[PDB]
């Protein structure tokens, strides 16, 4: 599923993102809009064999079981394929995961280079929250 901008603000509010970790929701909005342009369905491979999978491109190193990425840790403790579905609730609690890992939303590195510092409230202007 492509989620619109607002729509995915409201969504990721619910599951509780906004502030999670000091990250206000515009700095979620704005990494999914640049790791997988708001499509759920999104993955792309590595150099190294791991995929990224889903809105928030979580990897098959650490992450998730993908039965292709030799010696992953599986972390969230879920298929990579639950995290392509329409429903973000797992991508979401994996999400919590990583950025408490220790190097917060860094750990995304389209945040890094596209958003961090950047004007991220634009993001969830005009949505109804």
């Amino acid at each position: 599923k492509v989620f619109g901008r607002c729509e995915l603000a409201a969504a990721m509010k619910r599951h509780g993102l906004d502030n999670y970790r000091g990250y206000s929701l515009g700095n979620w909005v704005c990494a999914a809009k640049f790791e997988s342009n708001f499509n759920t369905q999104a993955t792309n491979r590595n150099t190294d064999g791991s995929t990224d999978y889903g809105i928030l491109q979580i990897n098959s190193r650490w992450w998730c079981n993908d039965g292709r990425t030799p010696g992953s840790r599986n972390l969230c403790n879920i298929p990579c394929s639950a995290l392509l579905s329409s429903d973000i609730t797992a991508s979401v609690n994996c999400a919590k995961k990583i950025v408490s890992d220790g190097n917060g939303m860094n750990a995304w590195v389209a945040w890094r280079n596209r958003c961090k510092g950047t004007d991220v409230q634009a993001w969830i202007r005009g949505c109804r929250l």
